[PDB]
């Protein structure tokens, strides 16, 4: 767990929580981990009623998918590596950034991404509040057509 | 008015049944029909209790709800008189449309993105969601192209 306020945070304080955090290294280095497993390794920092934080450590092949926060805003910072965020345009040509370790960047709710093509490696380090309980992922079926599903988490 | 129905979340064919049904009974809501004369659609609640949520609305040539979902809410729809357009989205811009006519009705599940846009003046439909219409997802687009979801309370 970590000591934190009891309140929600906006997004700018999620995003001094996320580069401090990276900072403070004995709060995060032993959930640092790779599975010879595939698949996507999360750990949780901390979750109580305002804030959830997350350690995700990223294979090449990781892609989180579109989707939202539903009412949760947040902020991410990568610790090592780097990935790319993906944002949504009306039209098939998405926006695509890169964020190297040392950076981060923070959302508000309304915020629809996509984050992948990570270095091997990388682990970044993602705050929400309010706590990320639903989020909204977007599919399209080969008809075209976009629909949102609101998963728990 | 209380309705005859499980004691639990309804799914998207319950939902037409229900709409299809109080259709059948203007005994119900021939009494709240009323179209309004500026911007706001006129919105009538039939039930509303902690699994399902029962609109009736009235339409004028203007309304249009934009594109939204209903979150975790299925809902079904049926045309009471004139008609609506659902357009449905599509990555590519050229959005799927649908003219639902008087006396036809349709449903979908929770992951629905649609937009409903009144076709003919003086229309009438009436809506049933479950669970309840707590919250929307709104999108919109910034002059970047970029998509946002804002997240409404009704
Ligand atoms: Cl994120
Ligand atoms: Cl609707
Ligand atoms: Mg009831
Ligand atoms: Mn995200
Ligand atoms: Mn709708």
């Amino acid at each position: 767990e970590l000591d934190l306020p009891e309140r929600n945070l906006d997004r700018r304080e999620l995003r001094d929580l996320v580069n401090e955090l990276a900072a403070h290294p004995e709060r995060w280095a032993e959930h640092v981990m790779f599975p010879e497993e595939g698949g996507r390794h999360y750990a949780s920092l901390h979750r109580d009623a305002y804030v959830d934080v997350w350690l995700l450590c990223w294979r090449a092949e990781d892609d989180t998918g579109w989707h939202d926060h539903d009412i949760s805003s947040g902020a991410v910072r990568v610790v090592a590596g780097a990935l790319k965020e993906c944002n949504p345009r009306i039209g098939g040509e998405h926006l695509e950034t890169v964020v190297s370790e040392g950076e981060s960047f923070s959302f508000g709710p309304d915020h629809i991404h996509r984050l992948t093509g990570a270095v091997h490696g990388s682990v970044s380090i993602h705050a929400y509040s309010p706590p990320l309980w639903r989020l909204g992922q977007y599919s399209i079926d080969d008809s075209g057509v976009m629909r949102r599903v609101s998963v728990s988490y």
